[PDB]
C-alpha cells in the first residue's frame, strides 16, 4: 500500500474528474487530485491541490506535494479543459489567452514536471483527454480553439511517445464524442445524441474506462483511442 | 437462474482459432463467459461443451455457411465475430506470384468476407453485434526493408471496410472495429529472430499475445466505439525510430 | 526516343481520356487502355483493347509499349469500378466484379510496370482510389469500394516505402464524385450535396491533381484529396 | 482586379520563392517579416513587423486593403523551430515557440478571413511540418508539434467553417528543405532523413502552394511535400 502507484490528475472536479479518480482509487492507485476549486478530502489516500492549472507555479506544487505525500508519481491524467463553440472570426484575445491557457499551458507545465519524475524512474503513463472534433470537425460547431489547441495535444501524445520510447514512459490520448454531464442540461440530449453516427451521447463510464485499459496496457504508446460513437470513422 | 444465465450466453465465432492470438482469444472469451464457435482449417473438437469446434477452408463460402448454421443449431445465437484467420508473406512485390496473390486474396479477404457477411446477418436480424477484425499496424505504417504489398493490400482492405461498415451499421446497433497489432511474440516466430523482431518496434520490445487479446476484448466490452482502429504496436504508428 | 511514356488504364470514359489528352499536352508518349478502346490516328498514342482483371493484358500493353516507344515512365491506375449495394445483399458475382477490376487490375499491369522502372531506377505510379476510403457515408454503402480501394491507399504507400531508395515514386489521387456524362442532371442536385462545399467535382480537378504529382519530384507515397472537402471533416 | 496575396515569413527562403512565384501569375503581393526593406515594385507591398503581436495583423490587413483594395490569399510561412529535450525547454522557448507559430497564424488568418468573407471568395494555406504526422525519435521538438499540430487541425476545421462561404483552406506539410540555414556539411545527414534520400527543393513547395492556389474543389488538404516521410518508417 505504500508500494501502490501514483496518479496526477487534472481537471479532477469535473464529472470525468471525479469519476477518474474514483476508477484510479477502485485501481489501487493512490491520487494527486487537481483543480482551480478542489476541497480536501476524507479519504487518506486522495491528496488534493488546489490551483489555476495555467501557472507554472501550480505544476511545481502539484508534483512536489506529491513526492513528498506519496513518495512518488507514476501516471498524469491531462483532464483540465475548457471548450468554446462560436465563430471563428467572432473570437476575441479574451477567447485566445483563455484557451491557450487552460488547454495549453495547464498541459505543458504538470506534463514537464510530471515526466521529469518518470524519466527519472524509468516508468510511467501520460494521457491526455482530447476531442473527436481535432480529427473529424463538423460543419455547425464551429470551434477552431478547440481544434488548434486539442489539435497540438493529439501530435505532442505522438511526439513525446517517440521521445520516451526507449524510456519507459508511454503517452497517450482518449478522445472523447459528447459526454453526458450533469453541466450538460436535459433539453439539450435529443441534437446531441444526433452528433454521433450510433445517435447516442457518451457516458463517463465510456471515458474512465478508455483511461484505464490504456493505464494497463503495456505495449500501447502514442495511441489515439476514439471513444466518440462513430465520429471519426466517416460522416454520418 | 445462474443455469438459466448460462444456457444463455453470448456467443462468438472465433476465426483462424487452433494456436497464438486466436487460441488465446478462445480462452479469454471462455473467462468472460461467452460460448464459442472456434473455427481453423483443422481444429479438434474441445472437451468443454461451451465451445463449438468446425473445421473448414475459411476462405470458402460454404464454411461461412456451416459455421454459422451449426453455431446457431447448438447454441441459438451469435453476437459477436473476431476476423482472426491471416496469412502474411515478406516478398520484394515484383517477385510474387500468382499463388502468393491467391493464397493472400483467399485468406485475408475472402476469408473475412463471407463469414462477416453471414455473421451480420444474424447479428442485424437481431439489432445487435460486435464484429472485430485483426490487421497490421504495416497498413498504416509500412517499413523500408519489411516488404509486403499484399498485407498492405489486403488488410489495407479491412481496415476500410472497418470504416465502411461501421457506417453501415450505425443505427443496427452492430459495432465494427479493429485491432492492428505489432509483431507478436508466437511460437511460430523462433528464438534467434526476437531481438531483431523488437528492434521492429520505437518500445525496441516485442508485443504479446495477451497485448492483442486485451485489446479484442477492451472493444468487446466498450459499448461506445465503433468504426476504430486501435494500434496494439510499441509506438509503431505514432512516428519514425 | 526522349519522350516519357505514360500507361494509362481506364482510358477511354471520363477521368482517364480527360487524362490522355494533358499528358499528350506534357509532351508525353501514352500507351491507353480499357476494354474497349479504338486505335489512334496519333502515332503518339498506342491503344490496347482488353481486361485489365487478365494478366494476359499486363502482358500485351507493356510490351507493346516498350516495342513502340522504347520505355515505361509512369502508370496511372485509373480502371475503376464501383457499386452502390448493401453488404449483406452482395453477391458471388459482385465480389469477383470488384476484385478482379479494381485489386487484380492494379496488381498486374503495376508490377509488370514497376519491374521496368526499377531497372532504370525511376518512375511514378498513381493511383486513383476514392474519398469513401477515408471517409465512407452512412446512406452510400459500398463494402466492397472500401476493401478494394482501401487496398489501393495502403499498397501506395507500401510500394511508395520499398521503391524508396530506387527512385520510384508512388502516389494517389483520391476524388470525391466527379462529374462524367454518367451521372444524368437529375443526380447533380443530389450529388452535389455529398461535399462540404455543395458542388460537383469536374475532370479537370482529377486530371489537374495527377499532373501535379506527375512533376512534384520530391513526393511520394501520398494520398491527395480532390474531394471538396469530404475527408476534412463531418458535413 | 489582380488578385492579391498576403505572405508572411517572407524574408526566409520559401518566402522569396513564394512572393516570386504569385508575382509570376500576375498577383498583387503583401510581404511582411520581422525585418525587410520596403520594395521598388509597384507590385509589392512590404510590411515590417513582428508576427507574434495582434497589432502586426491589424497593419499587414489594413495596409493590404489600403493599396490594393482587397486579399484573396493568405500564406502563413512564418515559423520557428526548435530542436531540444522536452524537459529541458524553458519559460522563453515556449513563449517563443507560442508566439510565433500559433499567435502568429492565429491573428493575421483571422483578419485576412474577415475581408475573404466579405467578398466570398479566398484561399487561405499555412506551411506546417512532416513531424506533426510523422515525428522522429532523435528529433525531440515537442514544441513544434504542438505548434504546428494545431496548425493541421485548425486548417480542417476552418475548412469546415468557411465550408459554403467560397473560402478554401489548406495546408503543405514539407520534408527538410534545403536553405542557408543548413550549411553544406550537413546535407548528406539531412537527406538520410527523408525515405527518400535527398533534402527538398524551395520549389517542391512553391509548387505545391501554387498547385493548391489553383485548385479550385480542394479544402482541408495537408498536402505532404516530404521525401516520404509520412507515408512510412525507413
Amino acid at each position: 500500500r505504500n508500494q501502490q502507484k501514483v496518479v496526477v490528475i487534472t481537471g479532477a472536479s469535473q464529472g470525468i474528474g471525479a469519476g477518474l479518480v474514483r476508477a484510479y482509487r477502485d485501481r489501487n492507485y493512490r491520487v494527486v487530485a487537481t483543480s482551480r476549486s478542489i476541497k480536501p478530502s476524507a479519504d487518506p489516500d486522495i491528496h488534493t491541490v488546489a490551483g489555476d492549472i495555467s501557472k507554472p507555479e501550480t505544476a511545481d506544487r502539484i508534483v512536489r506535494e506529491g513526492i513528498e505525500r506519496f513518495g512518488r508519481i507514476d501516471s498524469l491524467v491531462n483532464n483540465a479543459g475548457v471548450f468554446l463553440a462560436k465563430p471563428f472570426v467572432e473570437m476575441t484575445q479574451e477567447d485566445y489567452d483563455h484557451n491557450l491557457g487552460v488547454n495549453v499551458a495547464g498541459f505543458f507545465h504538470i506534463t514537464q514536471r510530471a515526466a521529469a519524475e518518470m524519466l527519472k524512474q524509468g516508468s510511467g503513463h501520460i494521457v491526455s483527454i482530447t476531442t473527436s472534433l481535432v480529427d473529424q470537425p463538423m460543419v455547425g460547431m464551429p470551434s477552431a480553439l478547440a481544434s488548434l489547441t486539442k489539435g497540438g495535444l493529439n501530435a505532442v501524445t505522438r511526439s513525446l511517445a517517440m521521445e520516451f520510447s526507449r524510456s519507459g514512459v508511454r503517452v497517450n490520448a482518449v478522445s472523447p464524442g459528447v459526454i453526458k454531464t450533469p453541466m450538460h442540461p436535459a433539453e439539450t440530449h435529443s441534437t446531441l445524441a444526433g452528433l454521433h453516427p450510433v445517435g447516442r451521447m457518451g457516458e463517463i463510464r465510456d471515458v474512465v474506462d478508455a483511461v484505464l485499459y490504456l493505464e494497463h496496457a503495456g505495449f500501447i504508446t502514442g495511441e489515439i483511442l476514439h471513444v466518440d460513437g462513430g465520429q471519426n470513422a466517416g460522416r454520418w
